[PDB]
C-alpha cells in the first residue's frame, strides 16, 4: 500500500505512495537507471502513445477545476498527430507544466521548493548552431539578471530519429578551463583539462589563465559540434574576500554567479529533448567546498590552512574543518556583499525539509537521493542528514546522457 | 563478471567480484535486510546442513598451507552432530574466525582496517543473568584497559529453539538515562526516555541526574530480563576541556571512554547468537556531533555558539559549523589529555581507504555503506566521500534484530 519513511530527529513519519507511479547501487554517480542513451530510430509507435496518453492525462489532472472537454479533445489530437506524423508537438502550456515537473522530479535537486519559479524559453523551432548560440546568450542574460539571479530553462528541438540531435557537448554552461602547463604543473580547473583540449582542438585559442571561462560546444541537428566564445560583459563574477582575513583577497580567487547545467535530458510523455539548459542560483558550499577544496579540483584547503596559522601537518588537530568553514564564509560574504543571490546549506536544507513535507502532502512522495542531498559539510547538523528518503524515477524527468563525443559520427 | 567502481577524486578504478557471494531503500536505518528476527523452532536441518558445510569450507580454505584432512574429518563430523543433535558447535578457532569476518564483513563500520585485532570471550557455557552480568563485566573491565582500549566480542550460548534465547536488551553496554523531569524539561539523555523507563519499572532507581549510566538489562535462557547495575568503578569517563575557551569546561560535560554495541546478533554457518556484545574504540564526531549536537540528544548546539560569541541568530553566519568543529576539538583534546584512545575523523576515514584498497586486492571486494561511512561532519573534505561503494550481505554477518520487549513473552 504504501512504504513508511521516518525522520530520526523529530521522530515523524510519512507514508509514501508515490512511488508506485515510478518507471545495492546507491552511491553510484552515474548509474544506467538515470541515464537516457542515443537512438538511431523514431520511438515506436505502441511505446509512445501510451506515455504521450499518460502525461496528457497528468496535465489535465492538475488543473483545480477540471476541463474535460479540452481534456478529451487534445487526447484524440494528440493521438491523430501521432498516427500521421509518427510524433506529436506539446503545446506551450505542456512544455511549462512539463519543465516544472521534471525539476519536481529530480531527486538530486535540494531546490525543489522553488520548482514553480521557472522561466521556459520555447525554442523548439531552432536549427543552426548559431541560433543556439543565441538563444543561451539570451537565457545566460536573462538569468544572471545582474546579480539577481532567475531560474530558467531553454527547451531546443525534440529528439526526431535520433541521428538530428540537438546538444551542448559543455558540462555547464558557464565553466572554466583547465590547463596542463609545460612546467607538469596544472593551471585553472583540473576537471575540464580533457574538455579544454577538446575546444582547443576545434580552434578556441588557450589563455592560459587560471579563470578562463571555456566556449560553448554547440551540436545542431546532428552535425557536427562548432565552437562559440561566451560574451564576456554576459558573465557574472564574484571576487573572493573573507570578512575578517585582508589576506583572503590575496589568494586572487573568483567564481561565476551563474550555475547552468547543460547536458541533460528532459523526458516527458515519450518524448525526448537532449538539449535544455537550465539553471537556478548556487549554494554555498558548491563553490566553497567542492569547486575550492576537492583535491581533483582548486585544491585551496592547504593554502588557507597555513594563512590561518593551523597545524596543517596534523590531522587529528581538524585544521581542515577550520579552513573549509572560513572559505564558506568568504563565499556567502563575497556573494552577499556584491549582491549576487546565493544560498547556505543550512538554509537551504531546512527550505528542503519544508518542501518534501509540503510533497507529502500534496501527492503522497518526493523522490530524494539522500547521498546527493545532505550538503558536503556539516551533514548532521542539517535537518536533512536525519530524514529517511525514498529515490525513484518518475516522469517527466531529468536524466544524464551518454558523453556526446564518444557516439559523435563525425562528418570531417 | 564484475562490477565496476569508480574513485571520483582519485579516478581510480576497482573491479567488484565479491558480492557475487551475497545472500530505493538506501537510507533506510533499520531495514529488514539487516535485522534477523526471533524463532520460535529450530534451524529446520535442509537450510542448516548447507550452511554449515559452506562456512566449514570457508574456514578451512582461509589457511595459508591447506589441511586437507582436518578439513575432511570436520566436514565429517559436522555432519553427524547436526544429524544426532540437531545442530553443532563451532570449534574455539572458528568462533574466533567468525566474529573477526563478522566484523570483516559489516558494511556500516569505518574502523575495519582493525580486523583482525579481536580478543574474544567464550561464553558459550553461561547459562545465568548472573553469570552474564560477570561476563560482561570481565569484557568492559578487559576493553577499557585503563584508558588503552581494546577491541572485545563476548560470545554467548547460540540460539537453540528460539524459545531459550540469551538476550541483552540494552543498545549499548554503557550508555546514560535520560528522564523527563516534573517541570516538564528533558534531563540527561532524551533518546534514552523509554528505555529509562523501563529500567526504573524493572526496579533501578532513579538518580535523576545528566550522566547517570544505564543498567544492564539481562535476558538469559529466555526467561525474563534482570537488572545490575554496573559497578561505577569499571566505567571510564572523559571530563570535557578545550584547549582554549576555559569556560567549555563549565558546561560540565563528560562522556564515557568506551563504544559497546549489545543488542546485535551473530550469524555463522547456519548458526544465531543472540547475544555478542562487542566494542571497538570512539571516533571523535560520535560524540562531538551526534551525542553533543544532535537536537534528539544533549542538544548543546546553540550554547556553544553565545559562549563563542557567535550570530546565533542568523543561519547564513555559519555560527553552527563553527561551534560544532570546537566541540570536537573539545572531545580529541580530553580524550588525549586523559589517556584514552581516540581517532578524528579524517584519520579514520584515510584508514578505511587504505583498508577498502587492501581487501579488493585480497578477496575483491568490500561491503560499504557510505551512508554510514561518511562522517557527520566534513564529508567532502574525507576521501570516502568520493568513493562509489556497493552495499551487500555476506556471511558471517551482525545483524540487527527486533526489540526484545516487542517478542518477549513475560513469565509475570
Ligand atoms: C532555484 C535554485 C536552485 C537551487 C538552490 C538548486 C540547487 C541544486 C544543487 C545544490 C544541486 C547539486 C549540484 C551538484 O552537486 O552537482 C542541484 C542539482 C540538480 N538540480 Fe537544482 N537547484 C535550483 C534550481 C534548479 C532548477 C531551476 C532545475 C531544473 C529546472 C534544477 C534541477 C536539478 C537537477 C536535475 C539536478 C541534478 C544535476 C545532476 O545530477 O548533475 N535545479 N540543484
Ligand atoms: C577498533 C575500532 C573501531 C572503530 C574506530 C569503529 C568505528 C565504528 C563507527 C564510527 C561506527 C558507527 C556507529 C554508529 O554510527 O552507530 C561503527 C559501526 C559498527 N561497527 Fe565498528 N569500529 C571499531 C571496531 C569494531 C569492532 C571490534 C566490531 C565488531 C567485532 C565492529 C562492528 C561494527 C558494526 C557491526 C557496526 C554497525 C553498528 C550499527 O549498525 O548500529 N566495530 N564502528
Ligand atoms: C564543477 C562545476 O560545477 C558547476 O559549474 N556547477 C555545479 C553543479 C550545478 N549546480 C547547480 C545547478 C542548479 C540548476 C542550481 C544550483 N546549483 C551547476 C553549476
Ligand atoms: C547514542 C549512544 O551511542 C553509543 O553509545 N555509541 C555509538 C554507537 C557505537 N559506536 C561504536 C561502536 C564500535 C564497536 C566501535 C566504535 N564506535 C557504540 C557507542
Ligand atoms: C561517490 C559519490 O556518489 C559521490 O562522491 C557524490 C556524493 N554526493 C554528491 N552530492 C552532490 N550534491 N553532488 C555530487 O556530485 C556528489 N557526489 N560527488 O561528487
Ligand atoms: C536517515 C539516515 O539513514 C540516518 O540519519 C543515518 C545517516 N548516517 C548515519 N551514519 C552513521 N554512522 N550512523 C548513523 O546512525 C547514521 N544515521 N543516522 O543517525
Amino acid at each position: 500500500q504504501y512504504v513508511r519513511i521516518k525522520n530520526w530527529g523529530s521522530g515523524e513519519i510519512l507514508h509514501d505512495t508515490l512511488h508506485h507511479k515510478a518507471t545495492c547501487l546507491g552511491s553510484i554517480m552515474n548509474p544506467k537507471s538515470l541515464t537516457r542513451g542515443p537512438r538511431d530510430k523514431p520511438t515506436p509507435l505502441e511505446e509512445l502513445l501510451p506515455h504521450a496518453i499518460e502525461f496528457i492525462n497528468q496535465y489535465y489532472g492538475s488543473f483545480k477545476e477540471a476541463k474535460i472537454e479540452e481534456h478529451l479533445a487534445r487526447l484524440e489530437a494528440v493521438t491523430k498527430e501521432i498516427e500521421t506524423t509518427g510524433t506529436y508537438q506539446l503545446t506551450l502550456d505542456e512544455l511549462i507544466f512539463a519543465t516544472k515537473m521534471a525539476w519536481r522530479n529530480a531527486p538530486r535537486c535540494i531546490g525543489r521548493i522553488q520548482w514553480s519559479n521557472l522561466q521556459v524559453f520555447d525554442a523548439r523551432n531552432c536549427s543552426t548552431a548559431q541560433e543556439m548560440f543565441q538563444h543561451i546568450c539570451r537565457h545566460i542574460l536573462y538569468a544572471t539578471n545582474n546579480g539577481n539571479i532567475r531560474s530558467a530553462i531553454t527547451v531546443f528541438p525534440q529528439r526526431s530519429d535520433g541521428k538530428h540531435d540537438f546538444r551542448l557537448w559543455n558540462s555547464q554552461l558557464i565553466r572554466y578551463a583547465g590547463y596542463q602547463m609545460p612546467d607538469g604543473t596544472i593551471r585553472g580547473d583540473a576537471a575540464t583539462l580533457e574538455f579544454t583540449q577538446l575546444c582547443i582542438d576545434l580552434g578556441w585559442k588557450p589563455r592560459y589563465g587560471r579563470f578562463d571561462v571555456l566556449p560553448l560546444v554547440l551540436q545542431a541537428d546532428g552535425q557536427d559540434p562548432e565552437v562559440f566564445e561566451i560574451p564576456p560583459d554576459l558573465v557574472l563574477e564574484v571576487t573572493m574576500e573573507h570578512p575578517k582575513y585582508e589576506w583572503f583577497q590575496e589568494l586572487g580567487l573568483k567564481w561565476y554567479a551563474l550555475p547552468a547545467v547543460a547536458n541533460m535530458l528532459l523526458e516527458v510523455g515519450g518524448l525526448e529533448f537532449p538539449a535544455c539548459p537550465f539553471n537556478g542560483w548556487y549554494m554555498g558550499t558548491e563553490i566553497g567546498v567542492r569547486d575550492f577544496c576537492d583535491t581533483q579540483r582548486y585544491n585551496i584547503l592547504e593554502e588557507v590552512g597555513r594563512r590561518m596559522g593551523l597545524e596543517t601537518h596534523t590531522l587529528a588537530s581538524l585544521w581542515k574543518d577550520r579552513a573549509v568553514t572560513e572559505i564558506n564564509v568568504a563565499v556567502l560574504h563575497s556573494f552577499q556583499k556584491q549582491n549576487v543571490t546565493i544560498m547556505d546549506h543550512h538554509t537551504a536544507s531546512e527550505s528542503f525539509m519544508k518542501h518534501m513535507q509540503n510533497e507529502y502532502r500534496a501527492r503522497g512522495g518526493c523522490p530524494a537521493d539522500w547521498i546527493w542531498l545532505v550538503p558536503p559539510v556539516s551533514g548532521s547538523i542539517t535537518p536533512v542528514f536525519h530524514q529517511e528518503m525514498l529515490n525513484y524515477v518518475l516522469s517527466p524527468f531529468y536524466y544524464y546522457q551518454i558523453e556526446p563525443w564518444k557516439t559523435h559520427i563525425w562528418q570531417n
